[PDB]
């Protein structure tokens, strides 16, 4: 383990070999559908190059004697706004519709991270802390906006796949807590934190939610044969 000035470095690193492996798995997917595996080259390969950019000192730019963290938003978007659609994804049989109930939901992350890339690019004081509500308050009523309906969509799709799903969301609402509470206390850390000791804290987490999540999401549909014996 590296702690010298090269994450956003080693970032994209293991993000090509990511990418990369699920290209290997195309020869069939077996659970999820093409479009699906098309989610991995859309998050997964974005994702990737967008750190190498941190590195080369491209993304972000001074705004109003401040520093605005442009390149972190819009990377957080594709990456965050694709990273809960690729948790439904994956769990995802088959397709032959768009429905409102789900349709609206996505429509609400979309809007919330949306959300902070303004809050990053704002114009008053005042208009940070009011937008920084505005994310969290419309992100809590999703988590429970999913889980409190639960169609029978789902309930007749595969007991199974609802149970390990359960889990899934579970987990990955855990991720969360960990950037929506390091952000309200101290200046997106954990207090009294620099411009690089903060770029770290953050590196060192979506480097292990994507390592994880990945793992979780493939493990989920499908780990180990049990049954027969
Ligand atoms: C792998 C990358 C991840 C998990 C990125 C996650 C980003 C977030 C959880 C952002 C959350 C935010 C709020 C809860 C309030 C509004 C501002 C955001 C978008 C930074």
């Amino acid at each position: 383990m590296n702690l010298e000035s090269l994450l956003h470095w080693i970032y994209v690193a293991g993000m090509t070999i990511g990418a990369l492996h699920f290209w290997s798995l195309s020869r069939n997917p077996r659970g999820v559908p093409q479009y699906e595996y098309l989610v991995a080259m859309f998050i997964p390969i974005w994702s990737g190059l967008a750190y190498m950019a941190m590195a080369i000192d491209q993304g972000k730019v001074e705004a109003a004697g401040q520093i605005a963290h442009y390149a972190r938003y819009i990377d957080w978007m594709v990456t965050t706004p694709l990273l809960l659609l690729s948790l439904s994804w994956t769990a995802m049989q088959f397709i032959k519709k768009d429905w409102t109930l789900i349709g609206f939901l996505m429509s609400t992350q979309i809007v919330v991270i949306t959300s902070g890339l303004i809050a990053d690019l704002s114009e008053r004081d005042w208009v940070r802390y009011l937008w920084y509500i505005c994310g969290v308050c419309a992100f809590l009523i999703i988590l429970w906006g999913i889980w409190n309906p639960l169609r029978a969509k789902t309930r007749t799709q595969s007991s199974e796949l609802a149970n390990l799903y359960d889990k899934l969301v579970t987990y990955f609402t855990v991720l969360w807590i960990g950037y929506p509470i390091v952000w309200i206390i101290g200046p997106s850390g954990f207090g009294w934190i620099n411009q690089t000791i903060d770029t770290f804290l953050f590196c060192l987490l979506p480097f292990f939610s994507k390592v994880g999540f990945s793992f979780l999401d493939l493990h989920g549909l499908r780990n180990l044969n049990d049954s027969r014996q």
